[PDB]
């Protein structure tokens, strides 16, 4: 439902392509049943319509030769217009255009080698008898008096729409042919296409922006306010200019893009006009988008800034902001990589209101990333990239585009001795046979590049519950505290109570404390933002404590989420310890944690856990009715937990069948899942002492598994799990001495 | 194949020089069977290729009497083109060049003494009958109506390309003949070969440089996008800018240099101008690569910078950087040695992106500066050079520069009464005869220019398991530990196990826990990373903390990378101990460093290793599996490495045959390699007591030994061996309580 734009399907004039015997690409197919749906007539023009705008308009009809609900045409067709199969030309004709004075006359390419004289006489001329010219600027096609194809452009302009032209006329050959680049900067132009991974945000980007331009009566009909102040931000590199240009090729409106350093490299006085003569062009010309593109770097605070040029241009803006009536249907979009540090004023109700958050990719997005920018490489048959998608994680979109481009050129070194570089220009046999391999994608993914952009992720675990051994109460328990509410919102209502909205894990070391959490947010389908105690104490040398206020405000938006704080032990002995220096567990981030802990509905979709294996140290107040009042402790594994914990940790190991499991778990007794996982990864550590030596098979035997155990040590001791019962007997108590 | 660039043998066409008897350098080499390789024809031109650009164009052809694989030619075109031996010629030839006004005429030297009159028509014009004139610009050669040598220049430009002229022409003899200098600085002009030390970031410069000047269709090819932001960085003196007027001399594409201060020190409004003027000259001149010279100096932070010109000169470059086109054909370096004082807009794709990173040379590297320096000086016979390169170790090559210098002017004070200041001209006996002896570089190698930039080193330690006596299960540990997951790759994801990354070593003092790391990153040939703990702690006097930051960062551009924190007890007595003031060992840098060491992938080829000797005060925090998991405990040496230790430190020493070893082992009992290793010294400091007396032989002697044991006073008490077999037996339990 939130992606209900992209629901385009069952239009009746909306239908596929398919082949084509004219090379003359006057012609328009037709279709007899579908004229029978369709007003079509003989002769001048059709609007045909397709992806990226520009189109085709020339003579229509007669076909039917190839069969119906495709469409016959002319394969220069998909050179022009869209770029191959199976999307959609839209036809409807718009007659009887004007007869002018005739129109261009330019050629592209291939006329410059051979005889030219007077060029379009010398071998177009003849195309033209009584057929005259139904025609629009952008196509170009095949013709000759001669070997048969070169290619053709558009100069000169009468009157800017398209002519049925006339006889008698003057026009002029006087130009000079041209190269391609001209060509492919058309070509490589971005549509909707090349960007990829954010399906979510367009959706609301079309809801935003397309709608109320195209069709501004509908707000009106419903009596709602369309919003003039969307702002994109995100990380850098992810893909946020991408979407401007994007959307700039993809919109009726006229567009017009301002550069934040473009405007401020200007001099004084001056670039006050340029933004004055910005917001002019748009409220002249009807519907529009203006598009300020790095806002950050023209409007940072006035509270900090210098110059009084810096400080006009924030007040400029904010001057022609409210200088948008809804008459004028303009629409101001913007992007920053440090929303933060945007002057307040432009944030509030009227300028920039609605945000779109472009964020880092996850591993099914940033597989759609590397299919879009490989797809004009040439690939081995080695190379899957559903492998290379999972082994990239802080990477964004530019750093894909990075990292595509040091393997390619790592597939260039394998071939240094077939190129020369004291030769002019290199032979073509290795020009065509070079092609990239996946032992450069493992290459390029340990190189420098894959140093990349890395901060707070919000995602779904890929750990599930089959990859935790035991505790099969607290996962029946967890499912109630957070599914239930979420899931069947009827139940609660009706007999009266408010779900509590967070959980304490206590217990020992190694029990698990940490995959209960993910695994959790995995079953529900939340996501899952994880913030490990020693990064809520470091930040603050630098003295920054809006990082916490900035955690919970983007849960909210990640609604429904678990928001877990794992390693509270960390903070509480930040001080060292109860008697310690003398402080209690509360300080610093506690105090504005169990404030902003606060703040969040009890109706909220967001879900706070704990977790400490410290429980003598946290301080009385986390406990409180309100913030986290669910207190579940942890054992560690009984003998029967342990046969499940040593399975799922081999689920991914060659253990032989005559490895006796039940052998183990009951020889191993003070043991945590931390303890039976290391055993299994020693176990794996004798077998490869062998693999190796055995060269100078491959499955892990019985023997290691005996050999290991003798290592094997406690983690925890015979006095704490004594301890721990006593707190896992009564913590409620605590608060209150 | 990081070198695939240095590659450049096997081409037909390239072959090495060798004698010719004619001193009328009009004539070029051939060779009668490459020729038949060749197309070569009788007359004109030949394109003779060389090193560092400059060529000869003149008449060619028949020799033989010389025998081939070698090239004739006249030892004027070594003072032209090369410096010598070895190198290739590379030809090809390109014929008739066109008929002028004439061109040039215009002497350099010897023409001065004598008598000129007209100068051209007094020696040289007999010499142009009917031969007339293929040449080029700058060819200086000996011709005579007299005494049989002297050289000549040119000067006129009729057109810019090189000629083949006729008569009835006007040319002018009216110029002032000139002096040296303008040669030197001709031969002096820097290439690839007087930079030294840098083999592997030259080989990512030219694949980031020319290769897509030169083949910009290979990239256009597969696919992929040349950079254009190559940024240079490092400390000062380490040749940023000499890389700079290497790559200069060394490219067919136009060079344009731009001084960061030279910009700044200009009027308001105008250095703005200078800018705009210097990407509009490339962008007109198809290829070609503009630098930025001391890059920080116009690019500071727009949030720390004053002026209004100081700030748009920031936002000037950034939309310049964005106006490059591919089709420009541009590449911008820039240089600077505070990368983290560049604006951060920068750095980010699109303008600033591919780094190399110009490091402090090591042993090898500084040993092949000192012969580049060196190699225009007279040398005695008593340097050893590979012995001054051991010595000197925060130098950078702008110290060995400087080295070499204070070394020749402490040889000119041996002469100083030879010398007369009072004299205008002195005698050219001593002038001949003044060499550089190694007495001298003992003098400078102690001198001020010692002092030198001394900071983070990364480098294969010297120091192998020799050097290590005992300890051979923890060499057999560690193997696996670092080895085997960097080697073989194949063993570990087939059994389903991931490595763990981390060490703790832990003991008693002396036992050599910082020898074991040095060495295992000396026999996987690894980069070591040393951090000692004192230095965590000094920096936040200064408040600091991205100095942590940095290092974990600087260890990743250097994987593999064994990164090795040492002295962790330092730290966690940072408060004094548990009790202490009452705080825990977490505070300052562990809250910073736990975090950082998280951000590493467990596939990372970047190992950690942590040592300490107080294992109580560890806090829970390190040991907690993904962090250091590993503990390792290294004991006091027993009864049979003992003898193992004083084997290796005697290793450098003149021990008697009489001495018996493992006499002293079994009397030496609580003691440490570090108790064991300062007896040895004690040893040869009583050996040295009689070597000044006993002039008033060398070899230490048996009595020595005695006489030191004596003193000698064991480090670790007898609790203290108890205690640590208390932690050594169980220091998982720890945290948790
Ligand atoms: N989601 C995406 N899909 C496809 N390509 C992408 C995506 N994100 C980035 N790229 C590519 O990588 C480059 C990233 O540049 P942009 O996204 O335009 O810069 P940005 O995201 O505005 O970050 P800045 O400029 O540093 S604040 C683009 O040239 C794209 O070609
Ligand atoms: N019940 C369990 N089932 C499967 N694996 C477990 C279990 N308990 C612990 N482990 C293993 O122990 C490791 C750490 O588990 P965590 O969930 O992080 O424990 P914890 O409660 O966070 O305690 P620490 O101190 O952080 S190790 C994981 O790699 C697991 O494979
Ligand atoms: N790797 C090297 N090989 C040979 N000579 C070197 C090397 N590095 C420095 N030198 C010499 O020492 C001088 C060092 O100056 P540069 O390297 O040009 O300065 P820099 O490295 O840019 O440092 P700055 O200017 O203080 S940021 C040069 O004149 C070189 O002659
Ligand atoms: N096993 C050993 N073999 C050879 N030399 C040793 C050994 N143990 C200690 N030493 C000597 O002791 C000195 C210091 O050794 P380190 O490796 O620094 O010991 P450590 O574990 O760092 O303890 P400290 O407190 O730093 S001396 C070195 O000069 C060694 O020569
Ligand atoms: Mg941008
Ligand atoms: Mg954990
Ligand atoms: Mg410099
Ligand atoms: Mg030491």
């Amino acid at each position: 439902l939130s992606t209900a734009i992209l629901k385009q399907k069952n239009r009746p004039n909306r239908l596929i392509v398919d082949e084509a015997i004219n090379e003359d690409n006057s012609v328009v197919s037709l279709s007899q049943p579908k004229m029978d749906e369709l007003q079509l007539f003989r002769g001048d023009t059709v609007l045909l319509k397709g992806k990226k705008r520009r189109e085709a308009v020339c003579i229509v009809l007669s076909d039917d030769t190839c069969s119906d609900e495709k469409i016959r045409m002319n394969r220069v067709v998909r050179n022009n217009l869209r770029v191959r199969l199976g999307d959609v030309i839209s036809i409807q004709p718009c007659p009887d255009v004007k007869y002018g004075k005739r129109i261009h006359v330019l050629p592209i390419d291939d006329t410059v080698e051979g005889i030219t004289g007077n060029l379009f006489e010398v071998y177009l001329k003849p195309y033209f008898l009584e057929a005259y010219r139904p025609i629009r600027k952008g196509d170009i096609f095949l013709v000759r008096g001669g070997m048969r194809a070169v290619e053709f452009k558009v100069v000169e302009t009468d009157p800017s729409p398209y002519c049925i032209v006339a006889p008698d006329t003057v026009i002029h050959c006087e130009g000079e042919p041209i190269k391609r680049e001209d060509e492919e900067e058309s070509l490589n132009e971005v549509g909707y296409d090349d960007i990829g991974g954010c399906r979510k945000q367009l959706a609301q980007i079309k809801e935003m922006v397309e709608l109320p331009l195209r069709h501004p009566a509908l707000f009106k009909a419903i009596g709602v306010k369309p919003p003039r102040g969307i702002l994109l931000y995100g990380p850098p590199g992810t893909g946020k200019t991408l979407i401007a240009r994007a959307v700039a090729n993809e919109t009726g409106a006229f567009f017009f893009l301002i550069n934040g350093p473009e405007i401020m490299s200007k001099l004084a006085g001056e670039s006050e006009s340029n933004l004055r003569k910005a917001f002019e062009e748009a409220e002249k010309n009807a519907p529009a988008i203006i598009f300020i593109d790095e806002l950050d770097a023209i409007a940072p605070k006035r509270e900090k800034t210098h110059g009084e040029v810096e400080r006009r241009i924030v007040s400029q803006l904010l001057t022609l902001m409210d200088g948008l009536k809804q008459r004028a249907h303009v629409i101001v979009m913007a992007a920053t990589n440090r929303p933060n540090s945007i002057d307040p004023a432009l944030r509030r109700f009227g300028r920039f209101d609605r945000e779109v958050d472009i964020g880092i990719p996850d591993a099914t997005g940033r597989l759609e990333i590397l299919q879009i920018h490989t797809k004009n490489m040439k690939l081995a048959d080695d190379v899957d990239l559903e492998q290379v998608a999972n082994e990239t994680h802080g990477h964004v979109g530019a750093d894909l585009a990075a990292l595509c481009s040091e393997a390619a050129l790592q597939a260039i070194r394998k071939k240094m001795d077939l190129i020369d570089l004291e030769d002019e220009t290199i032979d073509a046999e290795v020009m065509n046979s070079l092609a990239v391999t996946m032992d450069d994608f493992r290459w390029a993914l340990s190189q420098s590049n894959p140093s990349a952009l890395r901060e707070t992720v919000v995602e779904v675990p890929q750990v599930t519950w089959e990859d935790i051994g035991g505790l099969e109460d607290v996962k029946r328990e967890l499912q109630e505290l957070v599914q239930y509410p979420v899931e069947h919102p009827d139940k609660f209502l009706k007999f009266g109570m408010t779900p509590s909205k967070g959980v304490l894990f206590y217990g020992p070391p190694g029990c698990g404390k940490t995959l209960l959490a993910k695994a959790i947010a995995n079953e529900c389908q939340a996501n899952f933002i994880s913030i490990k105690g020693p990064e809520l104490l470091t930040m603050w040398f630098g003295e920054s404590e809006a990082n916490v206020r900035e955690i919970f405000d983007k849960a909210r938006q990640a609604a429904p989420c678990v928001l877990f704080f794992d390693e509270l032990d960390s903070i509480a002995k930040a001080r060292g310890g109860n008697i310690g220096d003398g402080g209690g567990a509360a300080d610093r981030v506690i105090n504005q944690i169990l404030t902003e802990m606060d703040g969040m509905s009890t109706k909220k979709n967001v879900f706070i856990i704990g977790a400490t294996n410290r429980p003598d140290i946290i301080d009385p107040a986390i406990l409180r009715p309100g913030r986290l009042d669910q207190l579940i402790y942890i054992p560690l594994p009984d003998e029967k937990s342990r046969v499940a914990i040593l399975k799922a940790n081999l689920r991914k190991s060659p253990v032989a069948k005559d490895v006796d499991l039940e052998f183990l778990a009951k020889m191993t007794n003070g043991f945590s899942g931390a303890d039976l996982t290391e055993i299994c990864q020693r176990a794996c550590k004798l077998a490869i002492r062998e693999s190796i030596e055995s060269e100078i098979v491959p499955e892990i035997r019985r023997d290691h598994f005996e050999e290991a155990m003798r290592f094997a040590r406690r983690s925890v001791s015979d006095n704490d799990i004594r301890k721990y019962e006593m707190f896992a007997q009564t913590l409620q108590q605590s608060r209150g001495f």
